[PDB]
């Protein structure tokens, strides 16, 4: 045949701080998306990268807002929202991306950049956040789930509302994983972030 | 025949601060670009000049924003996010050029401009730049490696993924580079700034 010429996707193994493990819907079937952020010294701004449409911008936008009227059941910083500078960097570029069922994979990886704590990467996420800190049912669990499965993730976040749709999944697939139900937020920042910072915290 | 119609590409010997050379891809065939970046100063501003689409506008502020983060490690200035401006320019201001593969180019180039370091031009280089430093690999690389040998330049930097294309090329094409393979961006900006400043520094 010749050279190899696609690479499969493959989970990464250790917590990294500032990035979230989520899950997409092409029309080839899933894929994992990886979500990154960094936060910087700076003035109070959101930057948005990555060839996003607006319907993930405003779930960035609520999930900021989530987190900074709860800043201190997080450990975030007392103001963030007037010296530190966000990045939010889907990769990769040149690939349009849309959709809100980002919401909390968004939130994670804001939560686990400002305060510095690692996120674990060996858990895919998916769910719509509200700006009461409301995970709303999501479409497609069908393909994520067994994308998730082809790529060596044994554990999932997901909203209560779809465990409806964990029966038209594959037995041989609802065997290996390991479904978290969640009805709210705090739960999956409780579940996904590590006890105990590493970095220093940005000023 | 007459008057030349077409001047050929040629490649720079001497070191020089805040420009780095890159390569294109051209349904023709493979292109240099050099990349400018000047440092003056100012209040933190971020001109993108000479006709570039979205892609490779979204790969300068990731670069951006990773040299933000990592401020000491290379000798930037602590505080250049207030006050100097940056302006990008890809000659030549009449065509236009779009695509995300040009991020190890200007994060050379923008770190050479910042900290005064001069870079070296006589290194090809291409590659896609993450957030948090890891390199992407690219496309089309036999046309850019073609076009710069031809041009005179016996060193490139590569991403470490596309080692799997290098068996593409002709052998005595292969023989004459030199590819350094690439997993971070500190071994790209290791590899290509010489040490020791030589302009006074802006503040
Ligand atoms: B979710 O709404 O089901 C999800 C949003 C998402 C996924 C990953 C990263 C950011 C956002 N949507 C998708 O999977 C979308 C397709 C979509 C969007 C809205 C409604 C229905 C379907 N995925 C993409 O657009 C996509 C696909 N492949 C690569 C990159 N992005
Ligand atoms: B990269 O995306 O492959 C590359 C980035 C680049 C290189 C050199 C100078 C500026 C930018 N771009 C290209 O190769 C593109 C073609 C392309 C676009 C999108 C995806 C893949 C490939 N070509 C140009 O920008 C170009 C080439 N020659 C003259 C003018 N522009």
């Amino acid at each position: 045949l010749g050279i190899p010429r696609y690479r499969p996707d493959k989970a990464e193994t250790e917590p990294q701080v500032g990035t979230a493990q989520g899950l997409a819907w092409t029309p080839v079937g899933g894929t994992l998306l990886t979500i990154e952020v960094a936060a910087v010294p700076g003035s109070g701004k959101l930057s948005l990268t990555g060839q996003l449409g607006e319907v993930m911008k405003e779930s960035a936008q609520a999930a900021l807002t989530y987190l900074r009227a709860h800043t201190q059941d997080y450990g975030l910083p007392e103001d963030f929202y007037n010296k530190v500078d966000l990045h939010v960097h889907v990769p990769d570029g040149a690939t349009p991306k849309d959709g809100p069922s980002a919401g909390i994979t968004m939130a994670t990886a804001i939560a686990s950049a400002l305060s510095r704590r690692p996120a674990r990467m060996d858990i895919a996420m998916t769910g719509e956040v509200s700006l009461r800190g409301k995970v709303m049912p999501i479409g497609g669990v069908k393909e994520k789930l067994l994308a998730a499965h082809q790529a060596g993730i044994h554990k999932i976040v997901l909203p209560k509302d779809n465990e409806a749709q964990l029966e038209e999944l594959p037995k041989e697939v609802l065997e290996g994983l390991e479904i978290k139900l969640v009805e709210d937020v705090g739960e999956v920042l409780e579940y996904l972030l590590l006890p105990e910072p590493t970095m220093p915290p940005v000023v």
